[PDB]
């Protein structure tokens, strides 16, 4: 697979493109992750931005530059063109899975108060948001999504996790549960299972309602609450 | 406000810390956004990582280094310590709002198969996830969240948005709706309102069910569907 980022700030990507566990695939000829400076496709004035027909307070991303960029990037039909949007589908795993299968992805990163509809109908294949929160630009989101998608290339049990501890045993008066140093694995497993139940009960009672509790599980919770008195 | 990132890859941040619309506040003495190299707090071996008591296949982030880092960073009580986690609360706007009010935030960025529970009980104040998708590290998430929080410092109408267009009027046979060039603002507003209704009807019927439709709105939808025949 290969990935292109058409952005006005290709520099934002230097730190991440290299120094992250991203090179696993880059050096392994699995993928080409390269940045594209969008100002190369701009027009009298080298702006990729222009006024809205009908009026409005914001500016709108022009169609021409974007179509041109897609041209030389040889985006075929069956390449994925992603627009970073607030009203886009919030990104998810089923979506990360779907994308890791395409052989080519292009991200329109710049945040504009508007996008020419012709770009949305003819070029863009997926519109994606990160969550109900509002961001200043689409480059971070594009990088975050790349991570999730790439690391899913080739190369819960319904409860919260059991608490984990490492050395030292005692630190500033904070001691690791004795059971963990006992070497008795049936007791360590049982204790972790109890902690998972209890933590879920205290912090994600919704998860408990959708967990098929065994009689022993109910007895653990029952005595736990009696211990709180 | 001030923000610290304790990470093993401070380089990932160079591109973003500067070149994004982040400098608005940095140069304006509103905030200090600086990176901290976590390997400065490491132990015989300069690892921040160590084996799990009780056994397990992954490694666990040691408590000592993290507590030390929080010490010299002068994290007071009433500073926010954030751990990037999969089971953390997915990040949201209400959370972005809450955080933009704190005067100091520290992000533990490294992804480990485990975190010593003492860090979670004594240091960490918020545990946050990005969504059900799994990421390779916590630095991108920390940067994304910073963006949403910072830009919310000081410095929907229930339907999908109306489609936007800019020059040129005709491009590759793709023409901007005539109404937008007509200069008749009551017609432009009505047309946009119709498009919002129609698009929402076709793509987010759930939003239509929670919209207080007027008689005129129902007539727009009604004739639209008759136009589809």
């Amino acid at each position: 697979m290969k990935i292109d980022y058409l952005t006005l700030f290709p520099e934002m990507f230097d730190g991440v493109l290299n120094h992250s566990i991203m090179k696993r695939a880059q050096e392994n000829n699995k993928l080409q992750i390269n940045t594209v400076n969008f100002r190369d496709y701009a027009n009298k004035h080298n702006q990729v931005d222009d006024y809205p027909y009908g009026g409005g307070q914001g500016m709108v991303l022009k169609p021409e530059p974007v179509f041109n960029a897609m041209e030389d990037l040889d985006v075929t039909e069956q390449a994925r063109v992603i627009l970073m949007c607030p009203q886009g589908e919030p990104f998810s795993h089923q979506k990360a899975v779907e994308l890791s299968k395409a052989d080519h992805i292009v991200f329109i990163c710049g945040h504009y108060e508007g996008y020419d509809e012709r770009i949305r109908t003819h070029l863009v294949t997926d519109e994606i948001s990160m969550g109900d929160y509002v961001l200043t630009g689409g480059e971070l989101p594009a990088m975050t999504m790349t991570d999730a998608i790439v690391r899913l290339i080739p190369g819960s049990d319904g409860l919260l996790e059991f608490p984990q501890y490492t050395r030292p045993r005692e630190f500033k008066g904070l001691t690791v549960p004795d059971v963990l140093l006992s070497g008795n694995h049936a007791n360590i497993d049982a204790w972790r299972h109890e902690q998972k139940l209890i933590r879920t009960y205290n912090k994600r009672p919704d998860l408990i309602e959708k967990y098929p509790l065994t009689n022993a599980d109910k007895q653990i919770l029952e005595r736990y609450k009696i211990g709180l008195k």
